[PDB]
């Protein structure tokens, strides 16, 4: 293989400087992302969004948090499509009055897998046949607290961080024909049906309803919303980073084994390929991204390059030492190959030329650990991510 320069124009002039990384540079690689990997947002913020808090609960988890459910609706008529959000925000930050900064991410199987919390609502919406304790596709009761070892809430919140999540099948059901009934076909007027060449898929679906989550967290006065950190897992990070680097008011983005279209180079042939990708998710990506199966040498952008859209806000790349459809190598290389874009802004990236040792975070700003054992969101990868959260999460002060 052999990559794209980030600090190299479209028109072979170097970037020398922050202005033009961020005034001509970044919506050169954006609009290369949209429209040959993960097909084009649309619209942003959509006119005449609501916000409805259907539960609040000021003593959860004991005491330990407020609890809120909160329906976003995505515009006024009652009849709009909406996802349901959860937020468990620290009671110790709010009985000082103080505004909780926020985790952000998306759920794999619904709100009530995420804490065995009783009282959280149980999804409504499709629920794959991969997650645990379904009973025919409808969220059961035995399913509460399924997901929760990917989810320390009484930790997140303890280190004085409020966490918020939304189920991704909320914006684009996880299976082949899901975005015939996501936000995608009530937005993208689904009058034809086969969508464009261009057209987003669900990566691109969950990364706006990330940014839809972020729009509720403005207006709730317990959290603040210029402190959130973007987090997911694997298929939902490769939606973390993609809404992280389409929307500048993330704070912080974590990008946790996230592979192929993620945070791995797609041009270094290792673990999964875009061919493979593509052939068992072909609702992920733009359809123009098949374009590029076996052929990843004409691809016109690398993974790094979306690393590089975070700059200069504070990321974090992550792998799991087993995890090699991942590509973990590939994952760290994506991070030194954008490493020149975030020292443009002078912040530092991994010291060393490949993989750091097993739970030795390497990096300030931008940062790396890769961790023993399989695919998974670990103690050990949230206690990574905290100490990153106190350091280079934008304070509540200048």
């Amino acid at each position: 293989y052999t990559l794209p320069d980030p600090l190299v124009g479209a028109d072979g002039t170097r970037v020398h400087d922050r202005a033009t990384w961020q005034h001509r540079r970044r919506p050169e690689l954006l609009q290369l992302f949209a429209r040959e990997v993960y097909g084009r947002t649309p619209l942003g913020r959509p006119e005449g969004m609501v916000f409805k808090v259907t539960t609040m609960e000021h003593a959860a988890l004991g005491g330990a948090a407020t609890r809120k459910e909160v329906t976003v609706r995505f515009g006024r008529d009652p009849n709009a499509p909406s996802m349901q959000l959860l937020l468990y925000v620290p009671n110790a930050v709010i009985a000082r009055a103080e505004r909780a900064p926020v985790f952000l991410g998306l759920n794999f199987y619904g709100n009530h897998t995420v804490h065995t919390d009783p009282a959280i609502a149980l999804s409504a919406r499709w629920i794959p046949a991969e997650a645990p304790n379904g009973a025919n596709h409808r969220a059961t009761e035995a399913a509460r607290g399924s997901d929760a070892q990917k989810w320390p809430v009484e930790q997140i919140l303890a280190r004085g961080y409020a966490v918020a999540t939304v189920y991704c099948g909320d914006l684009c059901p996880d299976r082949p024909d899901g975005l015939n009934a996501s936000v995608a076909s009530w937005l993208d007027a689904a009058a034809g049906d086969q969508r464009a060449p261009d057209a987003w898929g669900a990566i691109g679906v969950w990364a706006w309803g990330l940014s839809r989550a972020l729009d509720y967290l403005e207006t709730d006065p317990l959290v603040d919303a210029s402190r959130v950190a973007v987090h997911g897992h694997s298929r939902l990070g490769k939606a973390a980073l993609w809404a992280g680097a389409q929307d500048d008011r993330f704070a912080l983005v974590i990008s946790n084994e996230s592979g192929c279209g993620g945070a791995a180079l797609s041009k270094r042939i290792h673990g999964e390929t875009v061919a493979r990708i593509n052939t068992v998710f072909p609702h992920w990506f733009a359809r123009n991204f098949r374009r590029y199966d076996d052929h990843e040498e004409a691809l016109p952008v690398d993974q790094h390059e979306l690393l590089a859209l975070v700059a200069p806000r504070p990321l974090y790349v992550a792998s799991a030492e087993d995890d090699d459809w991942a590509d973990p190598r590939g994952e760290f290389l994506a991070v030194k190959a954008a490493e020149p874009v975030f020292r443009l802004f002078g912040q530092t990236g991994p010291s060393g030329e490949d993989v750091p040792r097993v739970n030795e975070p390497s990096g300030g700003a931008l940062r790396y650990h890769i961790r023993p054992g399989p695919a998974g969101m670990t103690a050990q990868d949230w206690a990574f991510y905290l100490a990153f959260a106190d350091e280079w999460l934008k304070s509540a002060l200048p």
